[PDB]
């Protein structure tokens, strides 16, 4: 049984070949996306594997899939037209909650210890002293509020709770297994009481610009906001005003609304990076990362491997469908 | 019962009044040093309390203290170098300090530095701001902390607290200490020094500074570390030989370093209005490195610390007024 | 809106009455099972709610249900097997899959620590031999020096793993299925290695034909002499005959059980004659290195609350054309 | 450098020998006390090592030791009351901390067993033949409970860390303040701990001021539903009061490792009825009490450390050290 992959990064190659030989299956691969100009690669193979940057819209692709004997399209991550599929589809729902959880905790502690602000003072003011307004506090004295708790949210809960912090959380769905780490409560109580506020809900119309002006004035003036989820959750202009006028103390971001313009590209002009990024990027009480929270070996390993072991059980008779 | 307080900063004042009311004690305060000029204030006090910026130089100070009947000189800091002990015995004066005020303050900075480095955050920021590059390269892929071993040199109050946290997050923690403390076995495994260096993904220093510990981390020691590994020093600068560290980072012997403290720091840390001349190239070379993080010896700098440096000090003196003899006495 | 409830116990009531005044909903209840007789209280109801001990085996019950405009039969437990699903082509069915994993996790851990500390064994020499000395073979160890092994890791296994890991123990595990979210607390490995390496073996798989008698003679011999077997899952996973033989010979050191094959005879019953109680229970219950509880690992306020409230909330969702995920 | 050891028990032998081999030292041993017959063994030796059951009160042994030229008497316990300090004027060392988690873990084990009502369930099963689940034996997850500690040193702090990891709220009263401990608990006053805790655990040393610290008035302050744990020293509790409080429903149960008056029967076999007290027997019959015979300490780690910390102390002595375990 043969498999054909698409969208592969050099970092993904070792784990493919490490699996190919382990599960004794022949594998053909390529960095380019699946289109009508690259379906021919799927001759023989039981399954195609993709990690899409965009819609696979054109639909002779699907025709050609099932004519070649492809049993399944398995994604490594809504970019699939579900009507043409009626082949089985799969996805990778969970690869590493702890990767994103760990970035969340990291960015929150950095800000809390006010490291960005000390380095500004040191490097721009040549000022190595300890001002009253830069005093810190221990995590166990603080309380962390989570907006949404799923796979990622709860891991964030388990970590902070392990460090002695009180965690409180608003979700539309009650999970009892999470009760050892957090107290469920309403949205508003989360914003009011919380010393760190961290976003872990999905992206939907009802969830777009969830955090804007109202919400930021509702937070504690000493609080930090953390978004390691999706940029469209935060109204950026509002964030930026809130930060200037000091309605919060800081922000840690792994993502921004309208980020696809420049996140993932290289060699950009000043003119091709937006001014809102340049503004946040300059604030000592902000930290930004290029949507990298997911980026550990475990994530790369499981994105590739979970999907291929899926594909082998479909070349015979799993929950990923 | 009365106590005189010297060197009080605004930030202390609320912990001071807070403490003077919980206990039945009258406190005189001054933001000034104790010298022959200000020793008066000590009148009818059982203890004075300091946070010196410099030596208590004057014999007169000590003679006039015991003549007032002041039992003890309490420091609000670990360091007692500023007190003349010849004269404290000559004048029958007790001295106490505050060695442990908030171990987690420091332990939490330690973890914080480790994680930032581990997640290559400063290295991404670099590519972002200066190479106008927002992609994910291969050599900047991260790992989760439960997959790593953390190696502590010295496991005392701060080390054990580092151990409990990283252990709570699932790392394997191994450590070298000259002293065996069973208390700490749930959180770490003792090993020998060579092993810690060789096997650890993170090496964090937590030993005191002695002649026998000066330059503990030098060239030979950075060679023994992993290419991927990170050196954390939130203890004392002199433990690390900087020249050597700079070279090791440049040669890619280790991957990065988190520093709360440098050798030779005292001539710039906690100073302002510095000009380029007075900040060394040592610091500057390190400070441009994206895989280095530096704080100005602020690991201790939390509200608990400041509060506890007032209160652990003041209650010690309350027990001396009562006839107490606490273990914070410096002998 | 209206809902009728069967099999209700006094411990359930406050929670039901709490939910009722909160969601503005009428609830009529009865301690007794759903049958031909008692189907009469389900009039006008959007839903029924059951915690059954027997099959709902009578067809008439179902017909009159869909005759009253009853939309769903909601279980307050995991097992939907006390329902005929042929006849439910008339009726939706919901259950409560997870209500409090930690309830079962905390019982597992408690039973393990007890045997590990050898308290039943101490009390035996104290009470029967008048002996309060400390012999060599009753020495104990710290949990953080032991490695704990799980056959099966779902909602309960993972909770068990989270706890032991939190206490500083090493946890290993065998599962047919990989759950990346559990790596911070354990290491996956094969069935054999779990048994060979563990100091405490605890069982968390579900009852299936292929899982029935998972632990027998061969497996107990492979465990360490000093190891402890925990079953807080399902009793048919363990061959009681073999277990007894293993315990008597010193092939394992002790066992904690919340459940036993055949238990339906006496678990749940009172005033029992010594005939009514089987010989294998009486043999295990006499051993100081055994501890047994009568299938109450689940038995906390949280589980009682959630079994009632999750189920009701679901019914309400369905009273408004809901479809929640707990449709079965 | 040669060492005499007294009071050794089979369990200690391996670590004695393993340590003897690790360091180039010779040890001689004997299971009996150091008295004026067995003193002869310590000839040529640099130090002695005891683990006492009663006083070394023969003056000859002291002066026979310094004549043979021994430099220290090392104990393998905390207690030094047994050495007469008049005759040491010779050095003396004890082992104050060998395994705090051994005791903290007993504390936790006893508390969970009580919390889960296992004794109460076993009583109904074996004496009432009743295997059902009653309202009053509903249980709770630990993370929903709050734990009160009187005293927080080596042991009480480990209890705090463990229960904290399990997600309980820990609150504590201590006369001394330990910043190191705030991630695990919240300090408060004594009354408050008694008033608000679902489990009260005692961890203070015994002093004239601390004896009968928990008595009639304190158990009235606690909750109907709270458990008292004493894995510390028995004189800390008024057994008469505790018994009467358990009888009256003032608390819901207790876990004891020690009892006021135990040295009459703990560590003895085989005793008459006259020799085991009424209070002990009353307590032992209560399905909501658990009692172990001062075995909290009794682990591999403890045994090993008791031996190895004392011996290395004796070696630092022979080389000129004088370490901090010296008690004069
Ligand atoms: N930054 C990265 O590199 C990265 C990588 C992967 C995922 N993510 C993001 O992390 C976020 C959480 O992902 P996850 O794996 O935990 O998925 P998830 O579905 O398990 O978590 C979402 C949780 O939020 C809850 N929720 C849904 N709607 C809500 C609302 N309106 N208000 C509050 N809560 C609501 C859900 O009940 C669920 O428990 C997602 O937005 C995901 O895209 C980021
Ligand atoms: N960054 C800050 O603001 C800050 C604040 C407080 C303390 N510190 C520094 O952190 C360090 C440790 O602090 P602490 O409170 O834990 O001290 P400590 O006495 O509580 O612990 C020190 C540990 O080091 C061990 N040790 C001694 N010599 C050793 C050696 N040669 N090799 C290995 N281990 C050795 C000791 O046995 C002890 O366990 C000190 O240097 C202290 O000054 C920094
Ligand atoms: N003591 C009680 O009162 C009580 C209460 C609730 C549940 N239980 C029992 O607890 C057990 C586990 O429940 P859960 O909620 O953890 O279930 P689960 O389905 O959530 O977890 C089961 C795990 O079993 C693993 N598994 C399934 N079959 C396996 C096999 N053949 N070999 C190895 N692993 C396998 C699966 O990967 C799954 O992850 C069940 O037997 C349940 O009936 C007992
Ligand atoms: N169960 C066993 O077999 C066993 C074994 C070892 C120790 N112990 C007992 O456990 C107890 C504690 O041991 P440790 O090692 O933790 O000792 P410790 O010295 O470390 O701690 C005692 C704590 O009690 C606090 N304390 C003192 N007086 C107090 C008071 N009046 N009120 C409140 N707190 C007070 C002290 O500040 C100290 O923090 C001791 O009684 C010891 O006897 C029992």
């Amino acid at each position: 049984t043969k498999i054909a992959m698409y969208n592969v990064s050099p970092i993904e190659v070792p784990y493919i070949e490490d699996w190919a030989k382990k599960n004794d299956v022949e594998i053909k691969t390529t960095d380019q996306a699946l289109t009508s100009a690259t379906v021919d690669l799927a001759e023989g193979c039981s399954s195609v594997s993709l990690k899409p940057l965009g819609p696979v819209d054109e639909e002779v692709v699907y025709q050609k899939l099932s004519e070649y004997g492809v049993k399944c399209i398995g994604l490594r991550i809504n970019t699939i037209n579900f009507d043409w599929t009626k082949l089985l589809v799969t996805n990778v729902p969970v690869y590493s909650p702890r990767a994103i959880a760990e970035m969340t905790v990291t960015q929150a502690m950095y800000l809390l210890r006010k490291i960005g602000e000390f380095r500004y003072r040191m490097d721009h003011d040549h000022d190595f002293t300890w001002p009253s307004n830069l005093i810190s506090n221990e995590i166990y004295n603080l309380t962390v509020g989570l907006i949404g708790v799923g796979h990622i949210g709860s891991a964030v809960a388990e970590i902070f709770s392990a460090m002695g912090a009180k965690v409180i959380a608003y979700d539309v769905a009650y999970n009892p297994e999470f009760e050892p780490f957090l107290t469920y409560t309403d949205f508003d109580t989360v914003l009011k009481e919380a010393d760190i506020v961290s976003l872990h809900t999905p992206l939907f119309p009802s969830t777009e610009n969830m955090i804007g002006e109202k919400q930021l004035k509702e937070m504690k003036k000493s609080a930090y906001l953390i978004n390691c989820a999706r940029g469209e959750l935060v109204d950026t202009g509002a964030l930026i005003k809130a930060l200037q006028d000091g309605e919060i103390a800081g922000a840690g971001l792994d993502t921004l609304a309208g980020e696809s313009s420049y996140f993932g590209h290289t060699g950009l002009t000043d003119s091709e990076i937006p001014e809102d990024y340049k503004t946040l990027a300059k604030m000592p009480n902000v930290v930004i990362t290029p949507h990298s929270a997911f980026y550990t070996e475990t994530s790369i390993r499981n994105m590739v491997q979970i999907c291929l072991t899926d594909q082998l059980t479909i070349a015979k008779g799993p929950r990923s469908i």
